[PDB]
């Protein structure tokens, strides 16, 4: 079959609608999310019009093979969506009402810089390539754009499911293409992060600061180096909870700073020992006494600078 | 083919039944479980009515392509189920008895707050979208709802397989949808958790408490800090056994508390040393002597409080 | 097509045979294994009988679509098997010789209680659902049940591939079902376990026992606690080699006991130190001297008890 | 259908063009990447020529089955691409404008020697096997070779998507094969590697150098050995970040050198102690004093040498 | 279609060839390797013979559906190969020249005993099952057996791609089967193994040996135990590089021996301390002095013995 012919020289409008049934498998590393939804399509084909009085039925139901259907594809999918045509409905004027249920793995880039206080906009881009006989343009029927109340993505608050009504019409491979941006807005449930990541990580670092109320070089070497091991071990433990970003994140910056602090605490411990050994105990004692306040203060400050620097 | 026509204006009743053959791959992280079951369907399609005497046969057998079959889908599946029609049997009144064997990856949210003493209700939601000519309504034939005795989910006790008889009939995208809730009830086999997770984790903590019968600051630093490392390594070891919950679980609150205890034990060890060093050995000794009882008591109390809050 | 009609009132006998070509992907955690095998089927359909003289042929070859074929399925598969009909052959009496090559992922429960001295019986359950016109019964042709010599499952000795001749005939959803139990017997190759798991684990534990020839509390704390870390580190290293059982295994009991031993060794080390410190060195010395024999003896006794309980 | 016949003795030219829609799953270990793109094909088939006046059409649209289409394959794919013919258009002269959307997993060797300062050229090799009647030759239409602006590969800067215009025409299995090299140029985003990999790794090594301002053999053994553990623990933490190269990398050579440094630091610590114990404290002190400069200077010198060898 | 009829009573010869296009995904654990190649087939079908003169063609080209093609399968594949018929060409005598491009996941057992100095022979077994009318026998056309020069398997040197010309003709499921052994010979690239695995592992063990130049029991306990932890940590670190063998490998024998050495070093350290403490310092000193030579010598000797036993 060929596309419906234009009355004048106008493009064909395909009214689209996505209704989210299920959201699952948000892969932080792959930057992909699996989605199960309805895709509704509507357009006028006058070749399929009929006088309801002459005809035999109000609405004529067709098989996909029987009539012309626009080839709608998704831009940001790994492979083509798995679709199952639920219904095709032709009214007396030739207004086609298409409906399919599809599942797809959608590639949408993620920004982990504010982890775990991040929010994401997941995109589903609808596209239609224009044909030889006439141009095809996508449109949004907002009555057919929604999401099931039960839609969930463990660890996230599902904010909204909307579409940018104005399509992106552009040329590609010598033909017009009309694109639609459907947006799923999600924000992370950051609470567990405090008792799970930050708090135990801070306790380890705080244990290293006890070296400031000790003069035993052996006990101090043990405190600093053994906590450093505990820190790395704890990091190994929480690897999984942190996302795949091969770029600097807020949490990643706190963590880097904590590594610097272990190194500085070693310097202090080393300095204090050398001074004592090299018969300068008054300096050694004044440095250790200062560090007791200097360490928490410089830490707490650098964290406000970090927080501010990120938010 | 079109749906069977109504005699008056009545909806079509599709009598459903699911019989569980196999239950497998319960993914605590994905919140998905895989299923292999029979799906039985029964409706009346008078266009198929026959005379047993002319036909010879008491029951007619058809291929799925030959007759109209209702489009039943599952709401909470990853992709459409893999189905194989086992049998289609038409009696002369036009009553169709459909049967298929299907496998599906079902998405059902899980609540790990009580892990490992958690129980779950797994849902399989059956759905049918009504058509232009007539409304379709789902029903439950309880004689056809069951599960194979051999059905297992390693680590769980399979309690029951039932269906909420009353369907959820509602409107969606300008058409009626009739939904059925099939429930698989499971409860976790928590025993192994004691010798596997808790007991070795408690022994490590108890070793740290021996610092309360020691005055050697070096030996105490080694006890606390090395046990803390042992705890983190033990935690990495049991990572897998613990579920994916990005929220606070019961097992999780105990693990957080154990981290707090290591920090408090460090404070004590540090305090006791400073007092001794700052010529106050009587206080140092009274604090250590108190700690011996304080630590187990406060621990035992806080664990009772936790259990109470979670259960 | 309909099933062949009964001469009297007899059920139809389908003679089955499975010949294992390949066995791969034994997943200890999923309790699943993948299989590539031939499935042979045999029955008599007198409607297919021919006079070889008129036909000029001794044997007629058919396409699966052309004739009636019994619907054989497997009970314990994740999804339906991938099959390719190799041959369909008909002899003048109406005897059908069916053959297909199939691959399938089979779910079979495993018992890890005796690991690594465990043996497993893998099950492949063949099934046929009876029809309205006649009952269908499965049978085993043992000449037709075999396995390729090259069939392997790394880490296991493939003992036998057989079938329990007597089918399990039972009623399900108001129809007869004839089931066949095909068994693949495997026994674990436990040798590598000694140099890979037990021996290094025992050496670490034996190092902690040297604390019984030392009076240095600091050296003893280091011996017991550092070996405990080494043990946990070693467990982590061997995680993979140990299976997924969420229940107590033989190796699992030994490992738990080894954790108890580290705790007891700490108690001793702590006790010996307190007694010394609290001016009772004779008791401290007698406890340490006893421990030297008590520890290996109680260990060796407890292991004999465990072995006995498990075997 | 047979290929279009030659007017003289000329080969058939198939003008190709790949337009990258999506790029995902760059697997550093597998040396594979996934791609979603348009494949455009152009050729003149005079048998398809038509008079637009008689036909009433300016352009004829065909189904792939209806006309002859060249069999284009990709050399370096895991399995054959998943393709969906978007459009086939014929103009009155017999020009065929083919277009398909395809997804494919591409195998392209990677060179990790300069990690994380490495750049890669990804290859997608297009191929056509010539037929009995005429030779088929591939060509590149550069206007039709592009990539979507949104194309990303997390951790990489996507430099260019081009094709080596000159095809590689060669004989294989007694027939001509015309090959096209499509190149996707990528360069690694190395910044995060400094705060993530190198800096914490260098701090650990620097802590070991403090043993050169200490005479306590016990404190020194703790410094060197505990940092060695921390280093190994740190590598385990960053295993994932480093690529799969089973050959020597730049990062890899630095890491090996750091292991040598821990060994040398042990020798020093051991030597200094033996001399001190064997009543030669002046030598012990001069060795330690030298080490303070020798260690950083030699490390710095060797890194300069390494950088030079790799760049 | 039926197979070509025999002139006398002779079997049909199918001349085979495999030309390796791609070699990828060699999975050491699964013992599977992925292949992408051409499969060439040639056989005589006199029903297809023609006179070039009254036909006008030198060669006739057919569609797979038009003529009879032998059903060639692979024995050791997980699922059936993905094939795409490239060309079918009949010469005047009736000789068919078939060609397809296929990809397949081949199961071939691997022997890791000599790792990393191990070589492997990967098998691709071609098979044809004989038919009712005539027997089918496989043959090797060596002109059509090859591999692309660019064929690679990261970490291996691709030695050769050959076929054992003489087929293995045998009976299976009451019918003749003709098998062909195609061999891909690979040998491992063992270089980084030295700087990556062995060298850092030997440095850790050498650090432990420093305890033979020390009399401090505390320093010695720290040296032996902390290096033991570092060793285990290093193992956890190199797990990935070592293959899946659940049997004793060459590298694995060295590793086991290294565990024994840590245990022996502990015994020495313990013995030396007891003797000193029990007023026998001359024996303690002579044992430690001996150990200094005994340890490296016994190590170097048993390594020579092991190498000899494995090679
Ligand atoms: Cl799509
Ligand atoms: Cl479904
Ligand atoms: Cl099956
Ligand atoms: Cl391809
Ligand atoms: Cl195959």
């Amino acid at each position: 079959v060929s596309p419906p012919p234009p009355i004048a020289d106008e493009p064909l409008t395909v009214n689209t609608g996505i209704y989210l049934i299920e959201s699952y498998s948000l892969d932080d590393c792959a930057e992909t999310f699996k989605v199960n939804a309805f895709l509704s399509l509507s357009w006028k084909d006058r070749r399929l019009a009929f006088d309801p009085v002459r005809s035999g039925v109000r609405v004529k139901t067709y098989e996909p093979e029987a009539i012309w259907i626009p080839e709608i594809r998704f831009v940001n999918v790994e492979n083509a969506r798995d679709a199952d045509v639920v219904d095709i409905s032709v009214s007396p004027d030739g207004t086609v009402q298409y409906l399919e249920r599809f599942s797809a793995r959608v590639l949408s880039p993620l920004d982990f810089r504010r982890y775990p206080f991040d929010s994401q906009t997941l995109h589903i881009y609808l596209i239609v390539r224009s044909v030889d006989t006439r141009n095809i343009v996508l449109a949004v029927d907002l009555e057919k754009v929604g999401k099931n109340d039960d839609v969930f993505l463990t660890g996230w608050d599902i904010e909204s499911f909307t579409a940018v009504v104005k399509p992106a019409n552009f040329a590609l491979e010598d033909r017009l293409e009309s694109k639609l941006d459907y947006q799923l807005r999600i924000s992370r449930q950051y609470f567990s992060y405090i008792p799970n990541i930050i708090l135990p990580m801070l306790f380890i670092l705080f244990i290293s600061w006890t070296a400031f109320w000790s003069t035993s070089y052996e006990a101090n070497v043990t405190l600093v180096v053994s906590t450093l091991i505990a820190h790395i071990a704890f990091n190994i433990l929480v690897e999984t909870n942190l996302p795949c970003t091969p770029y600097m994140t807020y949490t990643g910056a706190i963590i880097f700073m904590i590594y610097l602090f272990y190194f500085v605490a070693v310097i202090e411990v080393t300095v204090q020992h050398y001074l004592k050994v090299e018969s300068q105990p008054a300096r050694a004692a004044s440095i250790t006494r200062a560090s007791r306040i200097a360490f928490p203060v410089v830490f707490l400050l650098a964290n406000i600078i970090l927080a501010f620097l990120f938010f």
